[PDB]
């Protein structure tokens, strides 16, 4: 298990940014977001190869402990062994995920949070950075 | 309370570099940094004004959610309503503790931590960016 970070506080419009290094043999990573473990506005998870996926992104959402229906995308900017940047907005509609390679989704915003509060991440990523804009 | 960060698996030798905000009205602000809340190797206190203490930082440590002694530091080198950057290493026998403006002090290593994994910010100072190195 990888960093946990509580009361972020983060706010509508405001950018949270994480860098971290992709092991060399990464199979996945995880970068969870919302109010606490059991409530995820965004369980981001791209799988190089897990659970029987081949570099795809995988997204859901957790509310009260159940999760939600997932989504994947279609595009995959990340390589093993390298450093990568990810950043995340909100609004009341939609979680903004930025990627490397200039590539940009949204994820809908199934949760009622005022705020975000909490991260967590998994997996193949070390994390060097984060910042809180 | 400020940021709560855990699993931060921080070694001896590691650098943890926090950036933040100093209120405009800052008081007191604090960079509790251990094993959990209750086992802390550095509760890093500057005062500005605040708890008897004008211009003075303030250590301490906590063990098994025991106050040490507290060590008051020769230097003050914050003002309010500024940017400030802490950066923090440990090993078997101390802290040390690099502040702006080239200060820096060293502050023992009470319980012998080999591990820091816990860090949480509380008081006028708004965290903006963490990293490792
Ligand atoms: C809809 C049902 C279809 O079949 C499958 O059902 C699976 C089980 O529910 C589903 O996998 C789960 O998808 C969830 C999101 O929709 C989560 O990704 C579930 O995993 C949760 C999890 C695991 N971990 C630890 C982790 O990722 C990790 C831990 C250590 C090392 C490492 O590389 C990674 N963290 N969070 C993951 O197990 C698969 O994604 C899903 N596949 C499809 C195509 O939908
Ligand atoms: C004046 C005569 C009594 O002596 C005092 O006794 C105090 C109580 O023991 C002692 O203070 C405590 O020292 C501890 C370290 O030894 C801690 O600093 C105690 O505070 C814990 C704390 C509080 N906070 C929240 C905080 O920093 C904050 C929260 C909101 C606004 C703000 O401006 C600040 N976080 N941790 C702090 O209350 C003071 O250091 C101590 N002072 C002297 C000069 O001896």
């Amino acid at each position: 298990c990888g960093l946990v970070a509580s009361n972020l506080n983060l706010k509508p419009g405001e950018c949270l940014r994480v860098r971290g290094e992709v092991a060399p043999d990464a199979k996945s990573f995880v970068l969870n977001l919302g109010k606490d473990s059991n409530n995820l506005c965004l369980h981001f998870n791209p799988r190089f190869n897990a659970h029987g996926d081949a570099n795809t992104i995988v997204c859901n959402s957790k509310d009260g402990g159940a999760w939600g229906t997932e989504q994947r995308e279609a595009v995959f900017p990340f390589q093993p062994g390298s450093v990568a940047e990810v950043c995340i907005t909100f609004d009341q509609a939609n979680l903004t995920v930025k990627l490397p390679d200039g590539y940009e989704f949204k994820f809908p915003n199934r949760l009622n949070l005022e705020a975000i509060n909490y991260m967590a991440a998994d997996g193949d990523f070390k994390i060097k950075c984060v910042a809180f804009d």
